[PDB]
């Protein structure tokens, strides 16, 4: 069924700078946890709790806590961090699985604040400001202060049939948090008290549907010069205009997973594992690579104008962008990949299942 490893004629070669273990990582659990860059410092994290910094240049501890809770005489019950990790301003940000968000200080990994929300965070807490946004499973928008952790508005989305995979952060933009979510909705809320701006019907409420087990979207809203991307739960894209929230058009594919916008371009990975680039302003596509079908792609990721994706047998293919061919090829981890790649200021990083995070070249 999954395809076989395509035969490549590296225009480059690629290897892991460096690499450093992070406990057990998340194994097969479903997981939202990936590696943050900030100030030359990477930060990590795995299921159990575990959360180190690391020098990005070799990857070696800068300092290691766990957040794990008391259990019986002799394990600990794990944190279950699902949503991470985000760095802003000298905190580590993580949600977790049992609706708590962390605060972590950069300088010594020591708990800043502990807060509950209202349901589970499995998305990377988003930092506007002076404030920490928090899209929970159960359809709410949170914003804690970012000093103190206080929740200082809550907004209700509406409260979704079911929850689905897929990443739901939200993204901000001219004071107004953008949300999409498993409710076939996608919002917007004005950042100061949580006003509700407008709110867009881009599909029904699921499901409404079969759930397909490679189902696996990415929700969170895109703005790009006065238009949300938006992918809803079925795997369809839609553009949205940024002012009323306003339907432009929808590409009923119906199987997209995750995309990425850049310039001009729109590059996406489908439930199959087909890679695709679109036009930006109207959606229609230019070029389609399927090589990969049925490998397990992770969402893509733009690194020196290349697209770059993992795939759960633990390679990391590079893509050209302008005809969709293969430009190199890697076998990197044996766990495999399953969260996303990361890229800032000329550092490549991936987390493998196993949790161990790799820098790139
Ligand atoms: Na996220």
């Amino acid at each position: 069924k999954m395809s076989p490893l395509p035969t490549v004629e590296n225009q480059f070669t690629p290897t892991t700078a460096w690499s450093t273990s992070v406990g057990s990582g998340i194994g097969n659990f479903y997981s939202n946890l990936h590696p943050a860059l900030a100030d030359n410092v990477v930060y990590a994290a795995d299921r159990a709790g575990l959360v180190k910094a690391l020098n990005a240049d070799d990857g070696k501890e800068i300092w290691s806590v766990s957040l794990a809770e008391k259990d019986g005489w002799f394990s600990k019950e794990p944190a279950l961090l699902s949503g991470g990790v985000t760095v802003s301003g000298g905190h580590v940000y993580i949600g977790s699985e049992k609706a708590q968000v962390y605060a972590l200080n950069t300088s010594d990994g020591t708990v800043a604040w502990q807060t509950k929300v209202a349901g589970e965070a499995l998305s990377r807490p988003v930092v506007s400001d002076g404030l920490v946004l928090i899209h929970t499973s159960n359809g709410q928008l949170q914003a804690l202060n970012e000093a103190d952790g206080a929740v200082k508005w809550t907004v209700n989305l509406d409260m979704p049939s079911l929850s689905l995979r897929g990443e739901s952060a939200p993204t901000t933009a001219f004071g107004a948090a953008v949300v999409g979510g498993d409710n076939g909705r996608v919002s917007a809320v004005l950042m100061e008290q949580g006003q509700m701006i407008w709110q867009q019907r881009i599909s029904q409420a699921t499901g409404s549907t079969e759930i397909d087990r490679l189902s696996d979207v990415d929700t969170t809203p895109v703005v790009v010069n006065g238009v949300v991307f938006a992918l809803a739960y079925n795997g369809n894209l839609t553009a949205l205009d940024l002012r009323s929230g306003q339907i432009m058009w929808k590409r009923e594919l119906g199987s997209v997973n995750d995309f990425i916008v850049d310039g001009n371009r729109i590059y996406l990975v489908d439930q199959n594992d087909r890679v695709m680039a679109l036009t930006i302003d109207g959606g229609v596509t230019l070029w389609t690579q399927s090589d990969l079908l049925h490998r397990l792609l992770t969402s893509p990721v733009l690194y020196n104008g290349n697209l770059v994706v993992g795939d759960s047998e633990g390679y990391l293919h590079w893509i050209n962008v302008e005809d969709g061919r293969f430009v190199a090829q890697q076998k990197v981890d044996s766990s495999g990949f399953q969260t996303e790649p990361v890229a800032a200021d000329g550092k490549l990083l991936i987390q493998a299942k196993d949790g161990t995070v790799y820098s790139i070249t």
